[PDB]
């Protein structure tokens, strides 16, 4: 017979994982580049986008990218983003590259089986298999390490920007940290986030499009939709609503809930102004999200 | 095609697993009912019966658990054991309740594929798959920590009291990992500990009838069946049987192991008679295990 | 349905892994034998040949060997290899023995499913699974803990000798076992190491047809074959060859690779000469590698 493998995934997926190398010249004495830290990348195009986490080329004099081709290439950062961790580099190929499976039409499953591709302490392109333990949302709006994807595929240090794909290669994330927890007692085995493909996409064409990430500021809570401490006094305060309503229309649609809402305001470029309901319909002017 | 995915399994078990919390009075000088601490558990039946750990439950003053439709409730505990940590709540449920599914018929075995459904951390609930890497026995005598269910699935805390399940869905057991995982030198990575489902079904169901696990204790040791060390002072000595010997029938019936046979005796009611052999039928009565 | 597994590998191969116990004489002051250590083992043919790791019969005055189906065994040390942690074992079974599957014509692929037989911790046998998530290479020549395979799955302490099988059973490499951290901030998460099958073949036939592994040596380093720093002061000095230059042909064929290179040289039996090039064809006597 044939081995069970996961093999096709690897074949399909791998080239376009790469290395990526923050080296910095203030580093040493003698200010030279030298490699301050390192990840992995995902080729998103052939135009040169490769997408990685933010915290990896923080404050990098330069941005090498390797391919498992060999071919090597200086990187231009177009822009990053620290609500995701996530940053988009561009190299320049000429000859073509290689660009890692996607398939925007797929939703992902709580259990499809899914691998890791990134290089964890630097031994070279390693993969791990898991599953997706928890899907978490595709929205433009900050929330936390929890509405990422959750797998409980084996990802050390060195796979963050690295790619999450499944049994036929698709992109179903980009790699972003493992669950370290904040303290101890013990350690948190199989718990590791990856930001989900679609927002990743989201996020990339955003970064390019504007070099930042610019996301529309309601300065708003709750739990209609309850609006609980609405206290922040940027856009709320300046322009009708209340430090305690309900909200029946972000702009003219249903307000439902909270989350799908802030998903919403962000969405929405800075100057603009919409109708805010709860009947007593109070337009407000969207601000630009805070530093 | 489609994505390898273990879906299937997650979608018809999933939604039975549940979030246990343990709330006490006195956690606080303002003495209100914090949650002190957490597991998991499973809805056994359509009565309202759901296994737990019983490590989780203990000293709560109170017990709610939560569904993933969303739903919430208090829970009545209805027993627990400490010779298998597993704890019987029940919620009183009008309107219906999801149950895990459970396959009487099926017969685990070593290589599995199975998923383990359990909110570790807190982080909400989270799939993680492995294999069964050791099956236990599903006896009713307390052995130790390795007469379990070994899997190498991902068992965080917050697991503790969550299903494993097989791609089928079926219930394979209930989590529960304790703790003797170390060495020195280094932490233990995929070994989890679970008990098997049939157990769990034995142990519950008395948890129902009588409050407690009634056990039936005789008092002696060995390796027919050698009688080693038989000077617990308990009923062996009370009626025949001496410090070292061989015995031929439990009961009336074949004597060949001495854990097949420890395992009879803890299903034998107190107060009851049993002729023990060796060729000189000397009975005994039954009393109830040590506290 | 039936629910997915790899019992069937679990099946093929399991009972073909054994517990090796390292017992010594002088470990405590009775000097009767003691268990001073203990891993894994693999049943290689049915002349009772068993391979294992150096470092778990290092020193050992007695070794054991125990079978799954109960049988045991006293084992006489055959021979070991520092460069490898390899060692071979032999029992002397009349009766029949179980081996574990061998298919030297199947070639290992990253992302192929892997269970790892073993006994960590020894608790007993268990079986872990995971994928290969990188192959290394059967060469003879020691490189280092990276041309070994690397897999995700779980490789305890006490997986050292046990086998790494693909889902049809087939041996894939002999678990080693790389210590994880070496420093401390994480844990190494699901990085495991083990010894090519095809290599472990290589070195357990040499392991018998001489007690020892003979490697030919040339001492040259390099990167045609750069000859970088070959200042080793063995057979390179002792008769042609420089401190800095460029191979063309290791014996009579190509120098493409520095790697595929060395891995030649020592498939050669010392006192042997050969025609080394570089067009100043410079003949050289191979010795014997370094303790």
């Amino acid at each position: 017979m044939t081995p069970a493998s996961y093999n096709l995934a690897v074949r399909r997926a791998a080239p376009a994982v790469v290395n990526v190398y923050n080296r910095g010249l203030n580093t040493n004495s003698h200010n030279q580049l030298e490699i301050r830290t390192l990840g992995s990348g995902v080729i998103m195009d052939q135009r040169g986008y490769i997408i990685t986490n933010k915290h990896v080329i923080n404050d990098a004099d330069q941005i090498i990218v390797a391919l498992q081709d060999g071919r090597v290439f200086e990187a231009l950062l177009v822009g990053s983003d620290s609500l995701t961790d996530l940053a988009v580099l561009k190299i320049n190929a000429t000859g073509g590259l290689p660009t890692i499976p996607i398939n925007a039409r797929r939703v992902p499953h709580i259990g499809d089986v899914v691998l890791a591709i990134g290089n964890p302490y630097n031994l070279g392109q390693t993969i791990t298999q898991g599953i997706i333990s928890a899907t978490g949302r595709i929205g433009l709006n900050p929330t936390g390490r929890q509405n990422f994807l959750q797998t409980d595929a084996s990802i050390n240090h060195g796979n963050s920007g690295g790619a999450l794909v499944n049994s036929l290669g698709e992109l179903m994330g980009i790699n972003t940290l493992s669950f370290d927890k904040s303290n101890d007692g013990e350690t948190p085995e199989g718990i590791g986030f990856a930001i989900p493909f679609q927002l990743a996409t989201k996020i990339m064409d955003k970064l390019i499009r504007d070099g930042r990430v610019i996301r529309g500021y309601i300065g708003i809570g709750g739990r209609g939709i309850v609006v609980n401490e609405v206290s922040p006094d940027g856009p709320a305060a300046n322009a009708g609503i209340q430090v305690n309503d309900l909200i029946i229309s972000v702009d003219n649609k249903p307000a439902i809930s909270a989350l799908e809402t802030m998903d919403q305001v962000a969405e929405i470029r800075p100057g603009s102004v919409i109708p805010v309901v709860v009947q007593l319909t109070l337009q407000v002017t969207i601000q630009e999200y805070p530093a």
